[PDB]
Order: C-alpha cells, then structure tokens, then sequence
C-alpha cells in the first residue's frame, strides 16, 4: 500500500512520487490503495479517487482548505471504501461550486461537496467544514458512516445523503440544509434504507425534514436537536427512538 503526502500551496502542489498518484492542473488523482495525507490551501481542485471496488484508501485531512470552482472538492469514483480521517486539532474546509460543470454533460455525478459512488466513513477528532453550494453536503450512493469529528455542513439541498444508509456513532455534527438534514433512499437491498444514530451530538436545521428515511430510523445514546420546516423524522418504516435523545434546537 501507498503512504503518500500531498501539500498544497495555493497554486502549487508538492506530492510524493508514488504508484498510481498523479497531479494535473486542478486534480490530484488516486488509483492505488493506501493512505494519502493532505495539507495546505488549494485554490481550485478536486481529489479524485478511482481505485476499484476491491480496494480501500484513507484520505487524511491534516489541515486542508480546498475550493473547487467547477465541481466537488472530493469525488470518489470507485473504492471498496474510503475513510476520511480528520487529524486532531486541524481545521479542514471544503468548498464546492454553486453550479457544477460536467465535462461530459450527460454526467450528473458528483452532486455533493464530498461525493462517493461507494462507502464512505468519516472519522477522527479533527474539524471539517463542508460548504456545499451546488446540492448535497456529503453524499454517497451506498453507505455513509460517521464515527467522529467536529463536522459542520452547509448544504443547498440535503446535508448528509446516503442512498443506502447513514450511520452516526460519534462526533459533533452541525447540519444546515435547504432540503433534508439526513436523507436515505434505498428500498430494495436487505437491511438498507436506514438511519442509525448510536452516538454523538447532532444539530440539524432543515427547511424540510431533519431525518428522511425509507425503512428505519433508530436513535439511541445520542443528543439530537432539530429545527425544521417539515418533520423531525419522516419514515415510512419503523422508528426506534430512545427517550431523551431527540429534541428541539433552541
Ligand atoms: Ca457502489
Ligand atoms: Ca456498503
Ligand atoms: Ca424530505
């Protein structure tokens, strides 16, 4: 596995020469499994991960500020799973474009500031601010898991979108969304279509629903406070919500 360091200096990039890693004008492209540690400010770019469905990568955000004037700061085209680690004590900021440009205009992905076609896990005790101006904040077509982090999401559309599922087991999470705070869609795959919150401190301000899930919502051992225009929890399936967990944002 690779263990590479990438340092941004506004309009310069200093990267280890390693297998499968390339740097182009507005792109850092990862094609081999391993760990990739990012730091510094990048004026305009995308971290593109395309390593195959049988391989994993860790992106360590070690004090990075990435803006992308055309698209998503992080786009995972393929992976078994990508873990995004928020380094302790570091401030990370990701800012995407108001309107995405799709080089092939028949594409409509990526459609979130952090977008993945595959499982994504966010972890660590560091800080992350996601400024999502186009559509969703953190999105995946499969499973989103957050196990830690001081995470702030500002999204034009949905805050966290995990088509398969969304799991939050830790972290201090602050979501502002123009649609749903947390949204899940999958109707078919066994034991998907759920939102499972088992820890953390969560604040959701949503114009529509705080949590919009298809088959299940479970909340326990967590502090979830919401202020919404729609429902605190919208779910066609089952609700298993421990008392004293879900309340009003003051
Ligand atoms: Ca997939
Ligand atoms: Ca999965
Ligand atoms: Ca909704």
């Amino acid at each position: 596995d690779v263990n590479a360091k990438i340092v941004f200096d506004n309009d310069k990039v200093n990267a280890d020469n390693v297998d499968g890693l390339s740097v182009s004008e507005r792109e850092v492209k990862i094609t081999k499994p391993g760990m990739y540690t990012f730091s510094g400010t990048w004026n305009d770019g995308q971290i593109l991960v395309d390593i195959g469905k049988e391989f994993e990568a860790v992106l360590v955000l070690d004090g990075v500020n990435i803006t992308n004037t055309k698209s998503a700061p992080i786009y995972i085209k393929s992976a078994e799973k990508v873990k995004i680690e928020l380094a302790d004590g570091k401030d990370n900021v990701l800012t995407d474009a108001e309107f995405y440009e799709f080089e092939d205009p028949q594409d409509n992905k990526p459609n979130a500031c952090i977008y993945s076609r595959d499982d994504i896990t966010i972890k660590g005790n560091g800080n992350l601010t996601v400024n999502a101006n186009f559509n969703n904040g953190i999105g995946t077509s499969n499973d989103l898991k957050i196990t830690g982090g001081n995470i702030t999401v500002k999204a034009f559309n949905n805050g966290l979108k995990g088509n398969g599922s969304v799991t939050i087991s830790g972290g201090n999470i602050d979501i502002t969304a123009g649609a749903d705070g947390i949204k899940v869609e999958n109707t078919e795959e066994p034991h998907k279509g759920y939102v499972n919150i088992t820890g953390g401190t969560i604040k959701i301000r949503a114009k529509d629903d705080a949590i919009d899930s298809v088959r299940s919502v479970s909340i326990n051992n967590a502090d979830v406070k919401v202020s919404v225009g729609g429902k605190d929890v919208k779910c066609e399936g089952v609700l298993n919500i421990a008392e004293g967990c879900l309340g009003k944002l003051e």
